[PDB]
């Protein structure tokens, strides 16, 4: 045991406000800037929403995406190298619909230099990548009416699966009353779960697939 018992990179200011996806299935997208959110945040002192809508009409064919009908966070991060940025949400709001891309390299607020995929099904790597590197994006099996009936406390489905459809954002980890937990933070606004975030099931042989398809980004000097 050389890691924290518990993380939360909200306290540390590097999460950004939960937003609200609405009818477009863009979680990937903000799974991905939330995690660049963070890494910009500890590089440059400043916390500033990145663009997910810059994501859906732009990181598309080409990387694999299909904007409000899904796509993937590591594709969004290789998109926002190949373009040598991202605009701000504030320059670049999300509409939750299909748009042209729009990109205007005048409001780039950040840049990625690399990331990296965390092997599958790893719930002792990925709580590694969490205290020593900050937030990561993965993928959840949110494919259940529990899922978004959840209001607070440690989430289990029996019935869930390691095969994933839902992107979201570990944020951190720790213990509630017997219960070891992720905290994730999810883009279905304030009012889904714990302002916005659900406490996962951790150590629970990858429980919903947390830790199927974990990856992150660096912005470095
Ligand atoms: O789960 C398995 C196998 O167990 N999956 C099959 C294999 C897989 C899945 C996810 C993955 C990871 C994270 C997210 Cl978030 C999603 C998703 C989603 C999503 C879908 C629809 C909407 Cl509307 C929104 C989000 C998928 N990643 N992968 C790895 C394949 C990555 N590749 C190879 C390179 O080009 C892009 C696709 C899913």
């Amino acid at each position: 045991a050389a890691l924290p018992d518990s993380v939360d990179w909200r306290e540390k200011g590097c999460v950004t406000e939960v937003k609200y996806q609405g009818s477009c299935g863009a979680s990937w997208a903000f799974s991905a800037v939330g995690a660049l959110e963070a890494q910009l945040k500890l590089k440059t002192g400043k916390l500033v929403s990145l663009s997910a809508q810059n994501l859906v009409d732009c990181s598309t064919e080409k990387y694999g995406n299909k904007g409000c009908n899904g796509g993937f966070m590591t594709t969004a991060f290789q998109y926002i190298i190949d373009n040598k940025g991202i605009d701000s949400d504030a320059s670049y709001p999300y509409k939750a619909m299909d748009q042209k891309c729009q990109y205007d390299s005048k409001y780039r607020a950040a840049t990625c230099s690399k990331y990296t995929e965390l092997p599958y099904g790893r719930e002792d790597v990925l709580k590694e990548a969490v205290a020593n590197k900050g937030p990561v994006s993965v993928g959840v099996d949110a494919r259940h009416p529990s899922f978004f009936l959840y209001r607070s406390g440690v989430y289990y489905e029996p019935s869930c699966t390691q095969n994933v459809n839902h992107g979201v954002l570990v944020v951190g980890y720790g213990d509630l009353n017997g219960k070891e937990y992720w905290l994730v933070k999810n883009s279905w606004g304030h009012n889904f779960g714990e302002e916005g975030y659900i406490r996962m099931a951790r150590n629970k042989g990858n429980h919903c697939g947390i830790a199927s398809f974990p990856s992150y980004p660096e912005i470095l000097q």
